[PDB]
DNA sequence: ATTATGACGCT
DNA sequence: AGCGTCAT
């Protein structure tokens, strides 16, 4: 009743980026604007892996995951950009450095948390309580909402996709108690308003086109950001919650695309979201754990407390390569050479990374996988991070990683190692 | 032979 | 500390 928290004390946001290394070589590349293309690493191989894909190729089909090859037999005319390749491997630079300006850019209106390369969450609630304060109980405008989707509406009682939007838009605005200054509804409605300024200044500023989603929490603002991509922003009211996760998969909620999402439909029989309500919290955490138990219990009825943290930049910095079936490393030299590879173009950005950003890691983690092991590391070691060099750097990776090799000759490298990763990490400032 | 990362939980 | 999960 009057005790039971609703989760309605934050602003969220998540904005992310459409189709982003598409758009940072949409950007580079005017030829490749407004078309049907996607972004590859290598070419050998099936023409490369696409790993990213413009919204006019995603009509024909093509997907992240697939090969060039397979994908030019759904779209003959994709065009194709490839990722830079240095030291032997894909670099990523250009798209961390587009990542950079955006999240610069975001970082002007409120504290942002990077959650990948290019989505952020921003924790509106105090910035909409000051654009409150400037309204003085000033209706909002729809005009201040050109691009906003009010997840729900319309509802009772008008062909195109553009009406659909604004007449949504009107049933809320309709429905606002401007008066109320505590209002979730209208907290989440001036977020909104600041979500349409970041995204027009990252357009303006940057050329890219992002989507967003604004609710009170993370999970959310996530969900509701992927209900209308592309360039189109979704606002998710709590009260909108029963209706949405009703028919919602439960696997589409941010960490129960997996194993775990997997076991809470098989141990409790349902399909989705809405279905968890009807269990009690000791029922859930008896299932998943006390932890996964309390967060599903709140997350089914729309309430989540992860904060948004402050960090705008990267935890880690590493640097990974696959060698795949034949292409695997079995002589010393070869993963020496490799070693030396991964560890030049880490000294690069980590050096980079100081000079920008005050800091300097002090462990270097060191990951391999053997051939025939199925899982991503098949071992993980540490060791000390004290200068960014790479030749020192290599010969440490090789240090804790030389007892893997099988081979008695201590020429040969068996079983052959299908991936070498390099991270450094535990951040000081300096 | 979806690859190159990056986050975070568990013990 | 090392491993597993999730993500994409
Ligand atoms: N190296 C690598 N980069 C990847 C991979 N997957 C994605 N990226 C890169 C390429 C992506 O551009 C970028 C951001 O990932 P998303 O937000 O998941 N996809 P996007 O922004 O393209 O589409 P949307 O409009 O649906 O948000 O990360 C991968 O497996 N490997
Ligand atoms: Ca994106
Ligand atoms: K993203």
């Amino acid at each position: 009743g009057p005790h039971m928290a609703t989760g309605q004390d934050r602003v969220v946001a998540l904005v992310d980026m459409d189709c982003f290394f598409v758009q940072v070589e949409q950007r580079q590349n005017p030829h490749l604007r407004n078309k049907p293309c996607a972004v590859v690493q290598y070419k050998s191989w099936k023409g490369g892996g696409i790993i990213a894909v413009s919204y006019e190729a995603r009509a024909f089909g093509v997907t992240r995951s697939m090969w060039a090859d397979d994908a030019k037999k759904l779209c003959p005319d994709l065009l194709l950009a490839q990722v830079r390749e240095s030291r032997g491997k894909a670099n990523l630079t250009k798209y961390r450095e587009a990542s950079v300006e955006v999240m610069e850019i975001m970082s002007r209106f409120a504290v942002i948390e990077r959650a990948s390369i290019d989505e952020a969450y921003v924790d509106l609630t105090s910035a909409v309580q000051e654009r409150l304060q400037k309204l003085q109980g000033q209706p909002i405008s729809a005009d201040l909402l050109p691009s906003t989707y009010i997840e729900g509406l319309p509802q009772g009682p008008t062909v195109q996709k553009e009406g659909m939007r604004k007449q949504g838009l009107f049933q809320w605005l309709d429905s606002l108690q401007i008066d109320n200054l505590t209002s979730p509804d209208l907290q989440l409605t001036v977020g909104a308003v600041i979500v349409e300024e970041m995204r027009a200044a990252i357009e303006r500023e940057t050329g890219f086109q992002c989507s967003a989603g604004i609710s009170h929490n993370k999970v959310l603002a996530k969900l509701a950001c992927g209900l209308n991509k592309p360039n189109r922003q979704t606002l998710v009211s709590h009260g909108s919650v029963p209706q949405l996760f009703s028919q919602m998969p439960i696997r589409k909620i941010r960490s129960l695309g997996g194993k775990l999402g997997a076991s809470v439909i098989e141990i409790l029989g349902i399909e989705y979201m809405g279905e968890l309500t009807q269990f009690t919290e000791s029922q859930l955490q008896s299932h998943f754990g006390e932890k996964n138990g309390s967060w599903l219990y709140a997350m089914c009825r729309g309430i989540e407390h992860d904060p948004v943290k402050p960090r705008q930049l990267p935890k880690t910095i590493g640097c990974s390569k696959n060698f795949p079936g034949k292409t695997a490393l079995a002589t010393r030299e070869q993963v020496q050479w490799w070693l030396l590879q991964l560890a030049q173009e880490l000294e690069e950005r980590l050096t980079k990374d100081r000079n920008d950003n005050d800091r300097v890691a002090t462990q270097l983690v060191v990951s391999i996988r053997v051939q025939g092991d199925k899982r991503l590391s098949s071992l993980r070691r540490c060791c000390a991070l004290t200068r960014y060099d790479a030749h020192k750097m290599s010969h440490d990776a090789f240090t804790v990683i030389k007892n893997c090799n099988t081979s008695g000759i201590q020429t040969e490298w068996s079983p052959p190692l299908t991936m070498l990763f390099l991270c450094a990490t535990k951040f000081s400032a300096s």
